[PDB]
């Protein structure tokens, strides 16, 4: 059942329109990327309005940072490039008041020799020297990077081989709070347009390593026609049909993945000539919970009432978050100098009931409200308001202020409220 899957990977296929999600796409571009390290195998260069695939090919407007791999032209056989490229995107957004950075590490890129005349010919030509694997641009989508073996070229960079090798890129993306605090963000990727199949039946493939342990939720639209291949070390999604237009690229040949963590070790393998475009995302809990405290200041002494009111906005399934919540919890932790007394929970002008609508777990100063499966089934959209009654205790006079924050949990997602404080007088 939907509400008793603790730990279990949750896979969903439903009518949600993946092309119209309202999730947050992080800012990733040629202007906030830096190369933390790259091996000498990597040929990196800037292009402006590059040509697609061939020099005589169409030219597309935009700045791009392009990355290729120098191959050993004598080895007409698979070539492996360990850790060729490690990237940081500095300040991809502000979330919950904190700067977030992205890390993108190419763990390995393997070039699989195509064993054709065309491949041998590129290998033997004196003008070709590198193979395409990665680029950063907004030619296709905003805030995106591109993995694939389709060359981008201009008059001075026409050395990239065509259809000599297909590529398999093993990549780890991670999002991280710059300030060093624990990153509670759950990375989301949304591969789309996984639809290329070449003359030789190679198929465009997106994959996730350690899928079963690393992914929290996987969303498909009813129209999905990818083949999901579950193997020991990974799960892959394999092209089966051409798809055009954002709706089809998203729903027919696409999917959404929410990680168990701030990172995901994914992969991508091309055909003799294809590529895919990617952003990094998170779901939205916006607004954050709104926390209030009455009063703003008290006499520093035992038995003084302090009351917290927390207003929780519930994310909208299929817009802010990928799907209806399996669980919603609100976690409060009171300053040592406070004794918890009791709480009430309200929604839609009505006073919800402990037992029917929510339960309460207390462990020391930590008090958690858990909404029941019965409440969640009602798919209510209205704010949940929790009012916590506490009173100072005999420890108040031991920080000349008592601070409070409450945290909303939706599945494995969380968002902290604003912090409030009550001044201690004397
Ligand atoms: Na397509």
């Amino acid at each position: 059942l939907y509400f008793q899957g603790a730990m279990a990977l949750e896979e969903i296929k439903n009518g949600t329109d993946i092309s119209t999600l309202d999730i947050r796409k992080f800012n990733l571009n040629i202007n906030n990327v830096s190369v933390l390290s790259k091996s000498q195998s990597v040929d990196q260069f800037h292009l402006s309005n590059p040509h697609y695939e061939y020099l005589s090919g169409g030219a597309y407007p935009g700045e791009m940072e392009n990355f290729t791999l120098k191959v050993d032209k004598s080895k007409k056989q698979d070539q492996v490039f360990e850790n060729p490229l490690s990237l940081k995107f500095t300040n991809i957004g502000t979330v919950n008041g904190k700067q977030v950075d992205a890390y993108l590490n190419f763990n390995k890129v393997t070039l699989h020799y195509l064993n054709t005349a065309q491949a041998e010919s590129e290998m033997n030509s004196a003008q070709k020297s590198t193979v395409e694997f990665f680029s950063i641009s907004e030619l296709w989508e905003s805030n995106a990077f591109e993995i694939g073996n389709v060359p981008y070229v201009d008059a001075n960079h026409d050395y990239i081989m065509n259809k000599a090798f297909w590529i398999d890129a093993d990549v780890t993306a991670e999002i991280r709070y710059a300030d060093g605090t624990e990153t509670d963000l759950k990375l989301v990727m949304k591969p789309t347009d996984i639809d290329a199949i070449d003359a030789n039946n190679l198929k465009e493939t997106f994959y996730v390593k350690n899928y079963q342990n690393d992914v929290n939720l996987r969303l498909m639209n009813n129209a999905n026609v990818l083949v999901q291949e579950e193997a020991s070390d990974r799960t892959s999604w394999i092209a089966t049909q051409i798809t055009g237009g954002s709706y089809n690229e998203n729903n027919v040949s696409g999917l959404a993945l929410r990680s168990n963590s701030n990172s995901m070790n994914f992969g991508y393998s091309s055909t003799e000539t294809c590529s895919a475009v990617f952003g990094l995302y998170i779901e939205k809990i916006d607004p954050r919970p709104v926390l209030e405290v009455d009063p703003a200041e008290i006499p520093a002494k035992d038995g003084q009432d302090v009351t917290y009111k927390a207003t929780f906005k519930v994310p909208v399934p299929g817009k802010d978050i990928l799907a209806a919540p399996s669980s919603i919890e609100m976690v409060q932790k009171f300053d040592e100098r406070l004794d918890y007394k009791e709480l009430k929970v309200e929604s839609g002008g009505v006073t919800l009931q402990e037992g029917r609508d929510y339960t309460i777990e207390k462990t020391g100063q930590t008090v958690t409200v858990k909404m029941t499966p019965e409440y969640l089934k009602g798919n209510s959209s209205s704010d949940i308001i929790i009012t916590y009654k506490t009173a100072t205790n005999k420890k108040v006079e031991e920080s000349e202020k008592i601070d409070n924050t409450v945290t909303l949990h939706v599945d494995n997602l969380s968002a902290p409220s604003n912090q409030v404080s009550t001044a201690l007088l004397y």
